[PDB]
């Protein structure tokens, strides 16, 4: 009573958004060059690229991590398409990085500048870990992680066995580098970001059949992370959470592919660690589109004020990688709770992420990928271009749109499962059934499934009946059934089945208004799972399609004061009642409800708002705490806006892509987080490149007011002796430090380098703000 999981290759989508952003996603994928993709590589074996690398990402230290994302969405796309085209790009960027393989003869493959001397001194045991660095070199674990990934995605999904073969010499050539590497030695090179290298070498277990490679998978496993998730204890305050989720995504594997290994007894723990990680990241670290964390980073489940303030809202990677590990959740859900039949309640997230998110963070008719989606009322996000971006939210976007068939149906035996809604033909040679499933949801309540081919099997279709949605047709004849639940079920449906039958259901959906998980005032709209939002404005869209700068996956645009943004008046169930749906064969609503300032609103399924500002999440206000609540709005928020409108450049420090996208060095330097900001400091020194657009006059510096450390600021290495207004301490303790600086920085560039002031270290810095 084992569930399994249908090819791409045998789920053919039909016309709807699914497809339509497929096609999108085709197109973006072939315009890329392949020659300077594979450059990087060619570069690190001692050959002569044939074209310069793409700059962005990928000639700033990250080179050679779209070259695997690409390996991977080409032989997704080719399984799901066919497409010649794709062929010939797989085919081409298999052959140059075998050539690069062969050239240096060890199984090595790798773009990260000055790779081979890197992983010489890791085999030596020199070994310089940061958060985000390992030996100089930004995650390089990460970026190779990319490449074992795209291979054995070369090989499982386009049948290669060329990169089957380069798939085993490279992780061959991985256990030589950690051979005479301890375990605290790994555990402590694993603190850098290292993807999810513990996954692919469990892949490479099961493609072998061979226990040494779930040796070194084990061996790549983060223990401070997995320990406690082993023990339901969620720690994931503070941390960079696009790093956590590979990792976890590799505990469960590794738990799958030891499911008979009698040498080692913890598959149970991996996997129980992996499925609390799940619940607890959708049920306190998510918001209504699926997705988790603000400038990367978890903040406190009980505070999601930075996730409504901030325009750096959740990163499209993360729910990539929760889909990831939600497949493989369900999978083997009903061996887990012993009912031998998969939970649909995970499902109902695969849905709610898939549509809100992943639908809707890429551009639908050129194409462009999101790296941020804010939750902030009145603010937009930021689409990728082929040839300027090189982001892991395009890396993650290349293979977002190849593979919606894969999650559709799920077969155990003679049971069929029914999950997503989206029309798609499917070839269930098993049982010997080709199947159409027509719909126009979420536009039309209404779903069709047709046997267009059959083998008169006995076989029970488990139609998915959500918690937010019984009458069934089936050839013209109703037959009615009772709710056992009112929680997310499954319908049976046993018949044999024959060419010409039609199963026809109804999917009732209602709004629902979703408050905030952390119980503040503000609230996003739903009609049955699709999050509806409001277009606020069409102005300041700034860099909505990036150029290659670093920081260009940001929405940079002026920031709206809130109290300019529509407030819902009134209580919740009022609220939600004031919601009518438009007349059409799409989804629209009007809100006809007292709205401050008044702009009636219109309100449309959040994946179709594209090129414009938007709210997703109101907020609301009592009729009784108005006035309290609009004052607040009027003077704090409204200053906060003028001050980030006022800011030239803005760094995080301790957070690894501010700190990356401004150039970070360092010497005896480290990070962490108090009272949920980070800081960097250090007793040698850090330095970053102010980006200076327009002419700044002042510079602002945080630190706690009770550290006694002190920081001298150099700019371009001439100290700063101005003395600064101190502002008055926050509620946490944070003081504000505001240099007047004696000339204006010019328009470009400017070192700003920090160095202890007598003091042991540096003060902890918690921001870097320069100001017009
Ligand atoms: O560090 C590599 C990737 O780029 C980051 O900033 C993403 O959040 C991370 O997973
Ligand atoms: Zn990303």
């Amino acid at each position: 009573h084992q569930v399994s999981y249908f090819s791409l290759q045998d789920v053919k989508l039909l016309s709807s958004p699914f497809l339509q952003a497929q096609q999108t996603d085709l197109h973006y994928i072939l315009a890329l060059d392949p020659d300077r993709l594979s450059a990087p590589f060619l570069r690190e074996a001692g050959l002569t690229p044939k074209a310069p690398s793409y700059t962005n990402w990928e000639n700033t230290g990250l080179d050679g991590h779209i070259g695997g994302h690409y390996l991977s969405a080409l032989s997704m796309m080719y399984a799901a398409t066919g497409d010649t085209a794709i062929y010939h790009r797989l085919n081409y960027m298999l052959n140059e990085l075998h050539r690069a393989q062969q050239a240096v003869g060890t199984g090595f493959i790798g773009g990260t500048p000055g790779s081979l001397q890197l992983w010489k001194e890791i085999k030596a045991g020199d070994i310089r870990a940061g958060g985000f660095s390992l030996n100089g070199k930004w995650v390089p674990l990460y970026n190779i992680h990319k490449t074992y990934a795209g291979l054995r995605d070369a090989y499982l999904y386009a049948h290669s066995d060329l990169a089957r073969q380069m798939l085993i010499d490279l992780t061959d050539w991985m256990i030589d580098i950690t051979s005479g590497l301890s375990d605290n030695q790994m555990q402590d090179m694993l603190r850098s970001e290292h993807g999810g290298l513990n996954e692919t070498f469990a892949d490479v277990a099961e493609i072998t059949g061979d226990k040494k490679y779930l040796k070194l998978a084990r061996r790549f496993s983060h223990k401070v992370i997995l320990d406690p998730l082993i023990k339901n204890e969620d720690r994931l305050n503070g941390m960079h959470a696009n790093t956590q989720i590979p990792k976890v995504i590799g505990y469960k594997r590794v738990a799958e592919v030891s499911k008979n290994d009698k040498d080692w007894n913890h598959a149970a723990e991996w996997d129980h660690a992996a499925r609390f990680f799940w619940n607890t990241v959708v049920n306190h670290r998510s918001v209504c589109i699926g997705g988790n964390s603000v400038r990367e980073h978890f903040h406190p489940s009980d505070n999601f004020t930075s996730m409504l303030n901030d325009v750096q809202g959740p990163e499209t990677c993360n729910t990539y990688n929760m889909l990831r590990l939600t497949k493989m959740l369900y999978q083997n859900s009903g061996d887990v709770d012993n009912s031998n039949k998969p939970d649909p309640r995970y499902v109902d997230y695969y849905e709610r992420a898939l549509y809100n998110h992943i639908l809707s963070s890429q551009e639908p008719d050129k194409g462009g990928f999101v790296y941020f989606t804010p939750m902030r009322p009145g603010h937009y996000r930021v689409y990728s271009q082929p040839e300027t971006s090189m982001w892991c939210c395009v890396g993650s976007g290349l293979e977002n749109h190849t593979k919606y068939g894969e999650f559709i149906y799920a077969h155990q035996q003679d049971t069929l499962y029914v999950n997503l809604f989206i029309p798609s033909q499917l070839n269930w040679k098993e049982q010997g059934v080709t199947l159409t499933q027509e719909t126009l949801f979420p536009d039309d309540e209404k779903v069709t499934l047709r046997i267009d081919k059959a083998a008169k099997k006995n076989l029970t279709l488990m139609i998915r009946i959500p918690e937010w949605a019984y009458e069934i047709t089936i050839n013209g004849k109703k037959h009615l059934s009772d709710i056992q639940t009112g929680a997310s079920t499954y319908l049976p449906i046993r018949r044999k089945w024959k060419k010409g039958d039609m199963i026809t259901f109804h999917l009732p959906m209602k709004v629902s208004l979703e408050q905030i998980p952390d119980k503040k005032d503000y609230y996003a709209f739903l009609y049955g799972p699709i999050v509806l939002a409001t277009s606020t404005g069409t102005e300041n869209l700034d860099g909505i399609y990036a150029d290659d700068s670093r920081g260009g996956h940001i929405a940079h645009g002026r920031q709206t004061p809130l109290q300019e943004i529509p407030m819902l008046i009134g209580n919740p169930d009022s609220i939600r009642h004031s919601l009518h749906k438009l007349s059409g064969s799409k989804l629209a609503f009007s809100y006809d409800g007292n709205v401050y300032p008044t702009q009636s609103l219109e309100l449309i399924p959040f994946f179709r708002l594209h090129n414009s500002r938007y709210a997703v999440y109101f907020r609301q206000a009592s009729e009784e705490q108005f006035k309290t609540i609009q004052e607040e709005m009027a003077t704090a928020e409204r200053k906060a806006t003028e001050l980030a409108n006022r800011t030239v450049d803005l760094i995080f420090p301790g957070e690894q892509q501010p700190e990356s996208d401004h150039s970070i060095q360092y010497e005896a330097s480290e990070t962490g987080t108090h009272k949920d900001r980070h800081f960097r400091r250090a007793k040698g020194w850090f330095s970053y490149n102010l980006k200076i657009k327009e002419e700044a006059s002042q510079l602002m510096i945080t630190v706690r007011q009770e550290d006694r450390n002190k920081a001298v600021i150099l700019l371009n290495n001439e100290k700063l002796t101005v003395h600064p207004t101190v502002s008055k301490a926050d509620k946490d303790g944070f003081i504000r430090l505001c240099y007047l600086l004696p000339r204006k920085l010019k328009v470009g560039s400017c070192e700003i380098l920090f160095k202890p002031d007598g003091t042991e270290w540096t003060s902890a810095v918690y921001e870097v703000r320069l100001l017009k």
